[PDB]
RNA sequence: GCGCCGCUGGUGUAGUGGUAUCAUGCAAGAUUCCCAUUCUUGCGACCCGGGUUCGAUUCCCGGGCGGCG
RNA sequence: GCGCCGCUGGUGUAGUGGUAUCAUGCAAGAUUCCCAUUCUUGCGACCCGGGUUCGAUUCCCGGGCGGCG
């Protein structure tokens, strides 16, 4: 776990990334996602909109990568320079930029996604997607690269009416919070329950606490640990840093920043186009002539949690890259069966061509249950095609052998990566078994409660 | 359905997509989607990810997209220029562009992919992502911009032994093939059958007819008609084109082009790196001095199946896109219920406050069952946020009325956004019933067989 | 690109050297209790910059964007 | 960025002005019938460009990339 050089040996080796054109020689801080990398982006990905983005209804849309330089300039980013130039269309009239940020965007259609929510407010639009920094020494690997995914959600709520309705679900979570004040006191991170918290007023409000929650439940769903995950507070805009220590050190992977007035005011005056919501009034107030109003003009706070994936990826491997005890060349990974690239790999005992046929048969079994597997009928040992699944962090294993050949009711056995231990069970509902556990409704404990294990060949 | 200003003000109006950076002038060719528009965009991709990726068990990678000039030079797209130019780094010594096809990745990738899959053939690769074109004038909207979506896949196989076994699934389809002949001849397409095709050797192999039935059998399940869908073989490297009929005319949304020798080739020599697989022998040959072989060096044919994903679900709108009869102010989408932004819509009768509780009961349960849905519970009557739902083409209507107030097994109404006809069925297993209907397993007419019809409030 | 006009609430429009008509839409209220009901009230716009003018959204010049070869 | 070395099959390495050692790995065969078994056989490398040389992967110069402030 703790060693960094055999963690990316075994990345690099089975493709879980790689240095960006390295035929060409490479270039520095720009990275490509081999199948497993791959497929481990895509299910925390998934992961993520439908923990955030389907739970609260939020916006999602897809803006352009291009950026006009006005709109940068407006947003101050620009002021040799850290971000992509390049020109749009014929000639040099137009010079844009990559963007920098995937917020922007969300920003600049504020007036539709407004109207989409039937002008209400609360709201929240949010956005996946790449963004680019012309660092000039890229190092740590993915911790700094040049082009990376980040997936940003933002907040629009009323200043007046900053409280949130489903706090209480959050309310007896337990964090490490590392408040400025601790900070300049020369002192450490605290264990504070959330609703504790924001009482004594270490955290603003339950808006900011709810969303801190519920990072929080993210980040360990899909692998962090929490002994080394904590939030700390920014100190000299309310900002807060879910930041997790790493081998290179505790590192920012999310960024939950809340910024009232604004980059939105910024837009509406550069362009003279009026970025704010409106609030009817209870009792509508009359002000010369008599002038009875009947909306106030709002301009939203806006909370930004915006959350780098390079760097979540990252966090997960050395988190999770655990080494055997005994044959110290056989490495894995602790996936959370969730996230696992592959949640299966259907194995045979030897080349004996008796196998065939289940092996197929149960395939394409998986498939029809939509589980990702990785079917492995090579040439070498059980324990050798073991070794490669764990390494890229298979979740389960079925084992196809001769008392499945030689069974009325055929039966497999299924293999828990993480402890080595076994059960054997019917063919026929291995895809039920093993789809409901990378859907996370069962454990692997339960599994191995609710079916006889494997103590041995018949 | 033929009219394209009607659409595209149902387009505008609801935020589907909308010109980039409007608030600033707005950039021609660059668009940005938004909620339903991207909700769109995203069930598209889903569906293709699980048609292709995991039927075919697919390598998928993440590749930047920024490229050094070397790369783009060796694969000849570097011969004012049509490509976005920046620079890398420091200063201009690395200048680069941004990639104008998601395919050279792969390529570059090619050794870690063969090896990956333990060096055998055949093997798949894909690449989903953004690919960018300075365009001098963009026009036709969707039809031509500088920055879009496309999803590739490389198919690696054994130029002799190019012959697919799953073929015999898409065998007996039907389609509308456009040969070279037949446009030479002055003649239309035909609608020939795909294992008569292969054999009167129209369409060369059973690889190029495999993945031509299964791209048929996507882009019809995403919602394209078959009608106006026809494949073009390309005249004067074999290429073939999935093409559908709009206003616009005929135009090219997926680019089946099949090139043996290559820029695999290409690299290959300008690295000076050896891009192939390898290939034992039955019989070992003998060849001076006694030099047995059991390899052959195996440079590999490569079939390339290009989706462009705007053009896709442009061509989505105009075959969905359709208008009431009678009240012609209301216009709906006819998107498959497997696509459809929304599957659902949470509707009460009228803003009586009774309504509120099973409405909320329900949202928190669509989304236990994963649904996609939209709860409107706003001022207007039943009728008017119909049309408007409609109007984003939602799938599917709850309706909850007086009759769920007032009866032991609570029962709400289920509304067909295509037909208008309803039905009414106990609120507990109203979930399950669209959950399916958004996965395919069933259709409206199946469910309209199970479940007693809405007659009349009570 | 080059060309012939054009750009007014979210959408569709009338109008003029003295800051804007009507319809739809969206909110709130009341009606209404199945398919944009009705009434009331409220919300929102002259694509940017420069020039000419006492004063331009209107006239002229140049951005940008759109329709079409 | 600037600095001190460095780069040899997929990975880890030995070696030298005459084109490369060993281990692992991956295939095929045979053993083996639960956790990288064993034997046999095969597959694969001197980061690029220039210079000096009869000849460089080795020496020098400059790309690029990596480790570290
Ligand atoms: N050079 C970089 N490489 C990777 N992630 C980055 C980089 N810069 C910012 N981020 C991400 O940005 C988030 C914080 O936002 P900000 O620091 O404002 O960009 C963190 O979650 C980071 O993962
Ligand atoms: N300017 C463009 N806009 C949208 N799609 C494009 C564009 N150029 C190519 N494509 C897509 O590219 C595919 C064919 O490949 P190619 O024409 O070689 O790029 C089609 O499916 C198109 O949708």
């Amino acid at each position: 776990i703790v060693d960094r050089a055999k963690m990316e040996d075994t990345l690099k080796r089975r493709f879980f990334y790689d240095q960006a054109f390295a035929i060409y020689g490479g270039v520095s801080g720009l990275y490509d996602f081999g199948p497993v990398g791959c497929a481990l982006k895509n299910n925390i990905i998934q992961t993520w909109r439908q923990h955030f983005i389907q739970e609260e209804q939020i916006l999602e849309i897809d803006c352009t990568m291009l950026t006009p330089e006005p709109v940068l300039k407006t947003s101050g980013h620009v002021d040799f320079n850290l971000m992509f130039k390049t020109f749009i269309g014929p000639g040099g009239n137009m010079p844009g930029y990559l963007r920098p940020e995937t917020a922007q965007g969300i920003f600049l259609n504020f007036k539709r996604l407004l109207e989409f929510n039937q002008g209400k407010l609360p709201f929240a639009a949010a956005q996946i997607g790449n963004s680019f920094r012309n660092e000039i020494s890229p190092r740590s690997g993915l911790i700094r690269v040049r082009e990376f995914t980040m997936a940003e959600i933002e907040h629009f709520v009323d200043p007046s009416e900053k409280d949130h309705p489903k706090f209480q679900n959050v309310a007896d979570l337990h964090l490490y919070l590392y408040s400025a004040k601790a900070q300049v006191s020369g002192q450490s991170a605290r264990k504070m329950r959330l609703g504790d918290a924001v009482e004594q007023g270490v955290i603003n409000n339950t808006v900011l606490g709810y969303f801190i929650g519920r990072i929080y439940l993210y980040l360990t769903k899909v692998g962090i640990s929490p002994d080394k995950l904590r939030f700390r507070q920014h100190m000299e805009c309310d900002c807060w840093d879910a930041e997790s220590k790493t081998s290179y050190g505790w590192i920012e992977i999310v960024g939950c920043a809340d910024r009232s007035c604004y980059d939105l005011s910024c837009h509406a005056r550069a362009t003279k186009v009026p970025l704010v919501a409106e609030k009817p009034l209870k009792e509508p107030k009359t002000v010369r002539f008599q002038k009875t109003l009947y909306v106030e003009e709002v301009v939203p706070n806006v909370i930004e949690p915006s959350f780098g994936l390079g760097r979540i990826m990252y966090t997960v491997f050395e988190h999770t890259f655990h080494v055997r005890e005994g044959d110290e060349q056989r490495t894995f990974f602790s996936f959370p069966a969730v996230v696992a690239p592959f949640k299966c790999s259907v194995l045979p005992l030897s080349q004996n061509q008796e196998f065939m046929p289940f092996v197929k048969e149960l395939s394409e079994a998986l498939t029809r249950h939509g589980v990702s597997h990785k079917v492995d009928d090579s040439s070498g040992s059980i324990g050798r095609r073991y070794a490669r699944t764990d390494e890229i962090g298979v979740a389960f294993g079925v084992t196809i052998d001769f008392d499945t050949v030689n069974k009325t009711p055929h039966t497999a056995t299924l293999r828990d990566r993480d402890s080595m231990r076994q059960i054997r069970a019917e063919i026929s509902e291995l895809p039920s078994i093993v789809q409901d556990l990378a859907n996370g409704n069962i454990t692997w404990a339960d599994v191995e409660a609710r079916y006889p294990l494997f103590e041995g060949q018949e």
